[PDB]
């Protein structure tokens, strides 16, 4: 995240940290089950950890849980990220606390203009490579898919929206990818792509999660 803040320990509690033997993309615990992220998060050999603030230091609030099975959108496209949505099921039930929560999935999508918050463990440089070890938070409203459109000529879909500032300056980025983007109380879209980070004119691409609620709750109920 670029130009965003530290949370504080556990301020985001529905946040996860995807990890392969290193952290490699976020992801948000939609019930004590079921944790949903980016399709091209996708990796074999996942460990989920939830309750993490840094996550290179064990302070006693996590919870570290192998995954049992990943499903990758049935039409996402990896060329142009597409349907870039994937659910992963633990193998045991993480434990809700206070630490621990899920977040709610939308009823109803969001209006551009609505504040929402993104966070996760990414770069925090636009031109530089600095990752933290705390997790970083960014407040960030949607754009109207017009600007979203003109920034990104031929390349947006009714399944993806842009949300940031046009100025450049604060920006999700790599490191980000499958991490939250929660507007009301919802869950409204997962960290997908970007031109670079927090350059100007180029906002960061967000999986328009309202489209998939069906999809979500049809897909865990079956699994
Ligand atoms: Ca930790
Ligand atoms: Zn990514």
């Amino acid at each position: 995240i670029v130009g965003g803040y530290t949370c504080g320990a556990n301020t985001v509690p529905y946040q996860v940290s995807l990890n392969s033997g290193y952290h490699f993309c976020g992801g948000s615990l939609i019930n004590s089950q079921w944790v949903v992220s980016a399709a091209h998060c996708y990796k074999s050999g996942i460990q989920v950890r939830l309750g993490e603030d840094n996550i290179n230091v064990v302070e006693g609030n996590e919870q570290f849980i192998s995954a049992s099975k990943s499903i990758v959108h049935p039409s996402y496209n990896s060329n142009t990220l597409n349907n870039d949505i994937m659910l992963i099921k633990l193998k045991s039930a993480a434990s809700l606390n206070s630490r621990v929560a899920s977040i709610s999935l939308p009823t109803s999508c969001a209006s551009a203009g609505t504040q929402c918050l993104i966070s996760g463990w990414g770069n925090t440089k636009s031109s530089g490579t600095s990752y933290p070890d705390v997790l970083k938070c960014l407040k960030a409203p949607i754009l109207s898919d017009s600007s979203c459109k003109s920034a990104y000529p031929g390349q947006i879909t009714s399944n993806m929206f842009c949300a940031g500032y046009l100025e450049g300056g604060k920006d999700s980025c790599q490191g980000d990818s499958g991490g939250p983007v929660v507007c009301s109380g919802k869950l409204q879209g997962i960290v997908s792509w970007g031109s670079g980070c927090a350059q100007k004119n180029k906002p960061g691409v967000y999986t328009k999660v309202c489209n998939y609620v069906s999809w979500i709750k049809q897909t865990i109920a079956s699994n």
